[PDB]
């Protein structure tokens, strides 16, 4: 299948004419951070002195990391802080790839190891009424792909006009990766993380979880053993 690696979608002219050629995925608005349609302190870890870095800094004993919260740029340990890689944009190394059914997707381009941050799952945040106006729009339209996540309470991502490769994701009724809600300055977002570890070339899937609505549920082509046949947490 025809791969393209992250900054390919950087140039929309270029991208918009592989796009033609089939060579990229339909045109999206680029986005690095959430957009609110309807608009809306530090750890304990002990500074690390410089040849102890040659020890975690803020590891798995950080007051923030336990409560996935990010630190600020204020955090004790400030640039040596290995939790604030939402921030950072800490990405892992993947590219978009066409699958044989599921549309595009996601494949390592080198070995990730286990609870590596992969991407953030980037959109526009709906609230209820906002999300089941949304779905019946696209519905309506005959739309193909659905890019929601659930965030809580009255907050969903609409990855359907804006976000970024992360929504090029697909579900697996046996997964490679799962999501993790993260806490940055006192906003909630989410993420993709590793289970285990990914041999480059493998496609990155999560177990898409998310109350059912409607009567026409889309049918899973993850190929699992224990596939439940379609998506959504009904
Ligand atoms: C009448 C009718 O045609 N339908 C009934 C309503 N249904 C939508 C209900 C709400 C949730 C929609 N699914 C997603 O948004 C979604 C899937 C997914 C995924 F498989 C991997 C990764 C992500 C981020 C994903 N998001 C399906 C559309 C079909
Ligand atoms: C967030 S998008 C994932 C990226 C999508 N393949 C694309 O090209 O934009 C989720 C959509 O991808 C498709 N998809 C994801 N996982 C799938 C699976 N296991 N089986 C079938 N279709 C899947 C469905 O159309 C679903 O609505
Ligand atoms: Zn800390
Ligand atoms: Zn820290
Ligand atoms: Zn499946």
């Amino acid at each position: 299948g025809p791969s393209c690696v992250m900054d390919d979608f950087r140039d929309p002219q270029r991208w918009k004419e592989c796009a033609k050629q089939g060579k990229m995925p339909c045109y999206f608005d680029l986005i690095e951070e959430n957009v609110y349609l309807t608009e809306r302190m530090q750890c304990e870890c002990t500074p690390l002195s410089k040849d102890e870095r040659a020890e975690i800094a803020c590891g798995e004993d950080c007051l923030n990391r336990l409560l996935m919260i990010e630190c600020s740029s204020r955090c004790p340990n400030g640039d040596y802080c290995s939790n604030r890689r939402f921030q950072r944009k800490q990405h892992a190394d993947v590219e978009v790839i066409l699958t044989e059914k599921k549309g595009w997707g996601l494949r390592a381009a080198k070995d990730l190891p286990s609870n590596t941050f992969v991407l953030e799952y980037c959109g526009e945040v709906l609230d209820h009424k906002e999300f089941k106006a949304r779905v019946k729009e696209y519905a309506r339209n005959k739309n193909i792909h659905y890019y929601f996540m659930a965030l809580k309470n009255d907050e969903i991502i609409d990855a359907t006009q804006k976000g970024n490769c992360s929504r090029f994701m697909n579900h697996s009724c046996e997964p490679n990766c799962e999501t993790q809600k993260w806490t940055v300055n006192g906003q909630l977002r989410v993420g993709f993380f590793t289970t285990k570890l990914v041999p480059s070339g493998s496609e990155l899937t999560f177990d898409y979880q998310f109350q059912r609505y409607g009567k026409e549920a889309q049918k899973c082509f993850c190929g699992s053993a224990n596939c439940r046949g379609y998506l959504g947490g009904e």
